């Protein structure tokens, strides 16, 4: 089998993208933050606290015929940007893009913290990190992508994030017409239940190519590229008035700057950012300090490929028996 189904971003920025999932029988279709640096389905529901639903669609378990509480079995989930989520646990059938997975565990949310009930335009999450990672308490459940591997044509599926316009996240096969070239692939560790892997260097717009390892986690959970300082600190080097503030909170550079590109090193191969994919725009409505797409990992503990970086490829996760990363241009 395969699945395919269209991302979009949800603003203009494109902090993040939704894609459509049907839960359920009948089906309910809810728009969820597909996660590659996390590994729980998770779902605004008609178990969640009331003043912390505002213009989410929710899932109904008592709607679905095909709906069974997980009894016992609650979770809980703290994000790297400090946002939460906590509930319990009902297994249903769910499909993205034509794939079906029954007895997918679909954990329902009674809490969220602030920021998931001020986004309006995102239902929930689905983890496509290890299920290693799964907050299932006392039994841990799988991924999506984990339950529905055997099915699949190949064990895989690709990310293509568009800039400023929608993309795809395909299960089960790899569009050859998707990408230019050919597709890089490097090692990944999952000591850590991510998909991580070591990147063999970077180049600020024109320049040379450094050659150092960079190891980090291809995360499409997360919006921005976090790199080590020194990294960060080479790049926003190139763009004239741009500044680390503390009390903004990362870099920030004059609107009126144009950036330059980005490149990052996949083996032998080179993924270049474009520089307009950067530009995270005012800081606040109406200045002309715009905040950058590139910032430190000090402090994080981990780099992060987030979305800045993977949209700029072609993305395979490659969940054979020793999975892989693959990368292309496009």
């Amino acid at each position: 089998s395969t699945g395919s189904a269209t991302t979009t971003p949800i603003d203009s920025l494109d902090d993040a993208y939704i894609t459509p999932v049907q839960i359920g029988t009948p089906a309910q279709t809810l728009n969820l933050d597909f996660d590659t640096g996390s590994s729980d389905l998770w779902v605004f529901s008609s178990e969640t606290t009331a003043s912390e639903v505002d213009g989410q669609t929710i899932y109904t378990p008592s709607k679905s015929t095909t709906a069974k509480l997980l009894s016992g079995a609650t979770w809980s989930i703290s994000y790297g940007d400090g946002s939460s989520s906590s509930g319990d646990v009902y297994t249903d059938t769910v499909s993205v893009g034509g794939l079906t997975v029954t007895g997918q565990a679909v954990e329902s949310a009674k809490k969220v913290s602030s920021s998931f009930t001020e986004d309006s335009t995102i239902d929930g999450l689905l983890g496509l990190a290890f299920s290693t990672l799964n907050t299932v308490s006392p039994t841990q459940q799988k991924t999506f992508f984990d339950n529905a591997k055997a099915s699949l044509d190949s064990p895989v599926f690709t990310a293509d994030l568009g800039y400023h316009a929608p993309g795809t996240y395909n299960f089960g096969f790899i569009d050859t017409t998707a990408y230019t070239g050919s597709i890089t692939y490097t090692a990944v560790s999952t000591k850590q239940g991510f998909w991580e892997w070591t990147s063999t260097g970077y180049a600020v717009g024109s320049g040379t190519f450094k050659s150092t390892s960079i190891d980090g986690i291809a995360d499409t959970g997360t919006t921005l590229l976090y790199l080590p300082a020194t990294v960060v600190s080479a790049y926003w080097a190139q763009v004239s008035g741009a500044k680390s503030s503390s009390s903004v909170g990362g870099y920030v550079f004059p609107c009126s700057a144009t950036l330059p590109s980005f490149t990052f090193g996949v083996g032998s191969a080179r993924i270049v950012i474009p520089g307009d994919y950067i530009d995270f725009g005012p800081i606040s409505t109406g200045s002309s300090s715009c905040f950058g797409g590139i910032q430190s990992s000090a402090g994080i503990g981990i780099n992060i490929f987030g979305d800045v970086a993977l949209k700029a490829a072609f993305v395979v996760f490659n969940g054979a028996t020793t999975p892989t990363l693959g990368f292309a241009s496009k």
